[PDB]
């Protein structure tokens, strides 16, 4: 029963500019971008921040931008896993950094970045 | 930053709308939200933007679950303080967008969560 | 109808299972969500049903990560009090169910996350 935080980024995929055809070949562009940001990071600072990424749409007005029924987006999610970080504080401006990272190298206008209380159960 | 966000799962009643893949019930909910958002937002001047995500929810075939699992349609949202000057009013306005999902998605039942969290906005 | 949710993040092993595409691999986890559920049902009248959601997880590829993400599933659920009377027996079944499919889906590691939340149910 480790109380711990969670976070959850949503990002748009900008299809005009990665010309990403599916649902998997945007969610594996969003993961690979993840990928190098947060080894780049762990380098630097010894914290490694992993992120579930999740195929979805968000749907917002259409005057706004947003495509009839949806824009396709990634939801991104982790939490702070007191085995692999020992400092909360330090393991979320991480997190918000890789996020302002993310929203620069997907060329977003915007994002979201949420933060959770949790109770983290790992099985081993 | 400290705010709201919503959580909804619904059924996506095939029997009703005839969908046959998981990205056309995806759309069907995103058009209807996206109509009930638009309509609300009209009268109150509150928009309630909503992340949609496939899933398949599971419970007892005894219940009506089928085999394989039920498709439905996973909705989330978060108040923005930048969009809506007011929490309470927001999460009002959730509430009585659920119920609208509910009856247009003819669903017997519907759940919709609160969850406290700490919005960062970046632009 | 102050409450708790779960969530439950889980490796597919298309190495053990040979799958390939993620509704294949919504359709193993939630088959084996199904009979797990039921048999705890049957063993203390609480059933805990599950939305099931398709992801990948981004790790280290030097920790065994493929490119791009590990294929994953993501379980969620909540305690609603017209199904079950007792929170904590409740976390607790969830916390049994939770070991019991990280065994079933033979994974190494396996994460169970509780998260407060606000449960408002429309029928
Ligand atoms: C879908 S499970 C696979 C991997 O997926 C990631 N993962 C699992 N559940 C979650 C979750 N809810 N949210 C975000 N990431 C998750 C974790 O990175 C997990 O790694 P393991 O805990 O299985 O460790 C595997 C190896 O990787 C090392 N490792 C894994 N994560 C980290 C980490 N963050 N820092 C340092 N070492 C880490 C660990 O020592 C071990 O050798
Ligand atoms: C995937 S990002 C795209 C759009 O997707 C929606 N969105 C982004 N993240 C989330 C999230 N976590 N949950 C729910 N919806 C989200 C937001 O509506 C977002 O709009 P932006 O913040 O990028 O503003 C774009 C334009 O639209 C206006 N706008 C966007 N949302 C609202 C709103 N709710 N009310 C009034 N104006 C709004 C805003 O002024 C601006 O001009
Ligand atoms: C997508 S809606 C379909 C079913 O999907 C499941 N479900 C709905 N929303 C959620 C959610 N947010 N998280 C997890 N599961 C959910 C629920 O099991 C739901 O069942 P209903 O509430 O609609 O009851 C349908 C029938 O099944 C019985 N029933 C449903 N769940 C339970 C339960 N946990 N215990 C006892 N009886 C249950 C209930 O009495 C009724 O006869």
């Amino acid at each position: 029963m480790g109380k711990t935080l969670r976070f959850e980024i949503v990002s748009g995929v900008n299809k005009g500019y990665f010309h990403t055809n599916s649902q998997s070949e945007s969610l594996d562009l969003v993961g690979g971008i993840w990928q190098k940001i947060a080894k780049e990071e762990f380098e630097k600072s010894n914290i490694y921040v992993s992120a579930v990424i999740k195929p979805s749409k968000t749907v917002y007005n259409q005057e706004w931008g947003c495509p009839e029924n949806g824009e396709e987006t990634v939801v991104l999610t982790g939490v702070a896993n007191e085995e692999f970080v020992d400092d909360i504080e330090k393991w979320k401006d991480t997190v918000i950094k890789l996020a302002k990272e993310l929203k620069n190298q997907m060329k977003q206008s915007t994002l979201t970045c949420e933060f959770i209380e949790t109770e983290l159960h790992y099985f081993k």
